[PDB]
């Protein structure tokens, strides 16, 4: 068959690997579960198959995948996508988790009590992750080349999250602000963001602060 | 030259690493930072040449990595134990994520200070991820089959961890009992564990609880 990925009906963690199928004009139906059917999921969270049944989750009819980073590397490899050899693939890797120290930081916190206390002192570290990208796209179009790439995507996540948090942490920084015209300059992306599918609100769990 | 690993002189997230490259008998030197060292670092910090300097870094005189994550996958990929194609990278990439899932649950909280009273919140949650590694050791020798993968490091790390928030969290889960018998009954392990490179503690960062 066609695809299946599913997940809770928010961002969390899955909007990177929406938006990266979505670039690839894929073909692929959603499982949402609402801010109520929290219930609806506890139930066939063992029904699918998943030898380790979490969220997201993906079936290929080919795979029964859980945990979001591994799903979207899988969904990349099907593409060459994933590197060449050690080296680059390490490299996409290291972008990978670099992206990720940013956005993790983000919710580590994000549904805690003392935000408005604990973001400062994020913030106050945010920039000398952020910079680091900087220097990257300087002489680049986009984290690795020409070409896209799944980190691309994931990055473009940590912006329009981060740009809830503080619109100005960008002002600073230029060349990402053009990153994210960019990646929203893409066709697809395009086609999407503007669509129904698109999912604007919340960025994590309804529950969150 | 010869590899050159860096990190603090702990455990952290550098020991499922140190534990692989270990087993596969590599040659590597290691740069340790004390507890009082945390300065002899934000120096170096830059003077490396590391697009994205933080803590684990890795020197290959082929490639200069930082991101945990990415440099045990490199190490791994320099032996064929990455994958083989799309369907099994993408399933030791779940394993991956998923005994991430224990070990970061275990310093979302470590370091904060209602630990006495975030812990019991996470051991109520704690035996469902664990038994789900249960029923994947029940008919295998390690996490992928007969041949060791860097995954089965890294949960040997989340269990000697949590082994020490309690003690028990493994009796009703006998296959892991083995599992960790099993793997500190590698030559290579042992030879390890029973030397002076071994870091007995901490598991984190000295500051914390
Ligand atoms: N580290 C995540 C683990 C998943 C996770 O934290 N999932 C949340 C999304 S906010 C979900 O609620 N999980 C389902 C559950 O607890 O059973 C991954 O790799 O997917
Ligand atoms: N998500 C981690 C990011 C690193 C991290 O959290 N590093 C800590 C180790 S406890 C270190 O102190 N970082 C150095 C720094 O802040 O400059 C990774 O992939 O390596």
């Amino acid at each position: 068959m066609s695809p299946i990925l599913g997940f809770w009906k928010i961002k969390g963690l899955v909007q990177p690997t929406r938006l990266l199928l979505e670039y690839l004009e894929e073909k692929y139906e959603e499982h949402l579960y609402e801010r109520d059917e929290g219930d609806k999921w506890r139930n066939k969270k063992f029904e699918l198959g998943l030898e380790f049944p979490n969220l997201p989750y993906y079936i290929d009819g080919d795979v029964k995948l859980t945990q979001s980073m591994a799903i979207i590397r899988y969904i990349a490899d099907k593409h060459n996508m994933l590197g060449g050899c050690p080296k680059e693939r390490a490299e996409i890797s290291m972008l990978e988790g670099a992206v990720l120290d940013i956005r993790y930081g983000v919710s580590r916190i994000a549904y805690s009590k003392d935000f408005e206390t604990l973001k400062v002192d994020f913030l106050s570290k945010l920039p000398e992750m952020l910079k680091m990208f900087e220097d990257r796209l300087c002489h680049k179009t986009y984290l690795n080349g020409d070409h896209v790439t799944h980190p691309d995507f994931m990055l473009y996540d940590a912006l329009d999250v981060v740009l809830y948090m503080d619109p100005m942490c960008l002002d600073a920084f230029p060349k990402l602000v053009c990153f994210k015209k960019r990646i929203e300059a893409i066709p697809q992306i395009d086609k999407y963001l503007k669509s129904s599918k698109y999912i604007a609100w919340p960025l994590q769990g309804w529950q969150a602060t």
